[PDB]
């Protein structure tokens, strides 16, 4: 299965309580593939809240992804953590499950060197008949890794491509050029023209759960040549992107969700509650940029 | 229970394959309560590479302590996680196992905000019917809080100190000063005189579960103002721990355990295991320090 | 004088002593107007080792490069100083002397705040009949300016653009956006396309002294939407970009210039002399890209 | 001559112009000298905004604060400076002068490697006849070195100390036990207690020019052993620099001068003018502490 394309980082649906509502998480899934309309779905990532959660709850986020998506469009389930126990779990997990390819961010909290990071991948990629992506976000973890250091690791044939989630377009252009033969997947959505320019396979963005057809268009009207246009389609979205950040990101996705009857929900404590504040101004968004 | 003393943050013993050797783990108690003379055990922190295990794995761990120990030294647990459902399931379990004190890392990862922090810290605590110690770490975490920021913290009387795990001498001067009624307690050991010197109530550190009787002489010593020779044990307990970092932290302590019949074990992978040099090395630091 | 274009951020000639290199340094002027063809020097930037000088150094070197240039292409002089009266003498010095407009880095060493930073430059540019340009550059001075900041400096119309020497692709989109009507420099080299596909009027960098014609490529190529090809150029430019880095900045290019006959001569101390492998290395990569 | 003590950052008073007012500087000296009883004064520090000011007006104050001083109290002159020749030729001048003693921050700015910071104090020290100590403070700098690169450094017996402006106490402590022949300074003067039970040789401090008392009674207490009274007098001059930083720090140590018939006057832009807030702060933090 091709991975090119445009991901929605899956948002998860929660209730007040912190439990996961399986109806809205469906709801979820479905709007991002009828209304969005991405190519797939990556699971078990930032966006999803993944790390605030048990790994039962996990699996079963996993499960209920798979069984709503069915072979739809793709999906890639991301399954690094700390315990690279839980992540060789949720590796073969998931590929049993039939997801495409999986994911794993670079193992963090304590400090590992390069060697230990790169038997931390292999462990999880030699584990399962599967592919995996990369997962680099260095302004969460801390890890940023050279250009050779991404040879290494890209060594493994099982190990197709990365996730980009960095500000560094002169490390992204090394990586295209370097290696040519591997996907990389833009991870800043607001960066999206810029990121495309320089060549990537595709974009996985948070925002792309209700801006996912903008998403596209800057995407594509790019890789067409339409820069003025593309530039243009990439400033309403950083408008929207803006007020976003600026209401809450996660609160205020899912409070747009809602607006347009998805029971996206809340945000796992200690995520802070939408507030009526939050609430009127994420009414507000929906208006102007919807 | 008066939490005042010298804590060492408990190391985990693991065999070949990563999982929990309980026999191994009892030892090092013992070492620590019979060897070590340490008033306390920081059970669930950083050492004992407890954010690379499961939940269950951590339970476990939590009881074999109370277990071994039942009476004879303070417990206090670290339950903290992004988790927070997990958190204050861990909370519960070992207040019912009857830990003298908890204490929470400030939630990582994601970036919250002060508002959220303090609801964090607050959900916790006010879960169980014990007291919680902030674990502020801010080398791991990236998480500074300012003077007034703890001010609000400590707003819970049920939230009696802190692990101040900084080298910021200014702050720690302005907490030992605004903050008389609450435990503070130094988390650098090679900064373990110049801390005690601004009054912190003990310390909780690693080097601790081989080195606790230099530890315990630092701090005696500095109480009675013995500084030049509290300076002299310094001196050869930075000696120490320069070379510990030098060679692996974390495979060093256990291995200079090892030495002593204690079965400390390995690390948990990622975390690379000992290599010939390493091994030979930390035989070479044994006999120029024990 | 409308500003926009490739500008050569001016590497100065030194000889082994230190002395300013005359000979070399119109040289080096000549090279870049007659073969690099560039729309304008960018003279007394961190690359013209500016800040290791004295006053009368920067003036000698002003007027050199005014009177060599003659009025062949665009003048812009960096003034800023730590020492605002220095900044300010150099301001006029340059106007006087009719350099098309000044720039000036961020006051640095000191910790300023934005009220002060904001009297640094109304400061400089309400001195002298000409027009100002802000030179940011986060990385050597440590210093973040937010887009709400930049609105108020803009607010003085004689402050008609910013020299962007940041990596962050967001704040450069909202900056295009937002003003319309000021001009933006890339000072990244080797992110020049996706910096124009986002809308920069031009770059100012340090390897146009060699690679001008590359440059301009890059920039034409993507403002005409030939993308593929401008990413070609980029790819080139930045093998030869990542060599040089890797063999010494400034010591390199100056050595490649010395190549075609241009005495570039040495840097100022402390920055160290070319060592012998340094000199074979740049004779290999001027072979290679030129 | 011992250069051992305590040592004040001398403040320089200036007009509303700018302008360095010399009657004002003298009073400044005198009051450091009388008031103060300080053992010294460090000239041309960064609290004598030394980086806002030209060659000649540096020289101005070395020669007014050796005119003023004489022979009764200790001189180390600051000569630092990203400009080699600028530093070398203040070396000359105020060892000429008859300076005790020279010091030098670490080049900033530029990106020096360590054998090129190294070759910028064997420079500046070789060039005169006497004695240099090394200027760390990586807070404005971003200079970080290690234990055995300040071990290459004191390989010159005419380097005969460092200047520790930074929180790490680990490195201070290594620093004392490892070079127990070099003077080292302790920095910061909110955390005097903490440092000098480390072994220190003295300070240097800009509070001290008003604070000078305190400030003794803290390091004497401390190196008579006298823990608890020493914190006592850190606790209410930690309330005083709290105060102060919090007010503005360089205006208000002058304006608490002023309070006393010391015309301390302005600083120098773009640092801000006091606000009428600000100079009422400043008489309450007089009555407050003296």
């Amino acid at each position: 299965t091709d991975m090119k394309g445009i991901y929605s980082a899956l948002l998860v649906s929660f209730d007040k309580e912190g439990n996961i509502n399986e109806k809205g998480l469906r709801q979820i899934i479905r709007h991002n593939i009828d209304v969005c309309k991405v190519d797939g779905l990556y699971v078990g990532g930032s966006t999803g809240e993944n790390f605030m959660l048990s790994t039962d709850e996990k699996k079963r986020i996993f499960e209920i992804a798979k069984d709503e998506v069915k072979e739809e469009i793709k999906l890639i389930a991301q399954v690094g953590s700390v315990n690279l126990k839980e992540a060789v779990e949720l590796a073969k997990f998931t590929t049993d499950l039939g997801y495409d390819a999986i994911s794993a961010v670079t193992p963090f909290y304590y400090k590992f060197d390069f060697e230990e990071i790169k038997h931390y991948y292999n462990t999880i990629i030699n584990s399962v008949d599967n592919r995996l992506i990369i997962y680099s976000i260095p302004f969460l973890t801390g890890v940023d890794m050279s250009l050779d250091q991404f040879g290494e690791l890209f060594e493994n044939e099982k190990i197709i491509g990365v996730k980009f989630t960095a500000a560094d377009f002169y490390l992204l252009e090394r990586m295209r050029k370097t290696f040519p033969n591997k996907l990389i997947f833009a991870g800043f959505d607001e960066m999206m023209l810029p990121a495309t320019v320089l060549g990537v396979d595709g974009a996985i963005g948070s925002t792309f759960n209700v801006n996912g057809v903008r998403a596209r268009q800057i995407f594509e009207l790019t890789k067409n040549e339409k820069i003025s246009e593309a530039l243009e389609v990439q400033h309403v979205t950083n408008d929207l992107i803006t007020d976003i950040l600026g209401n809450g990101l996660y609160q205020t996705i899912k409070l747009l969700l809602e607006e347009q009857g998805v029971e996206a929900g809340y945000c796992r404590q200690p995520m802070k509650e939408a507030t009526d504040e939050m609430k009127s101004r994420a009414k507000e968004i929906y208006r102007k940029y919807f």
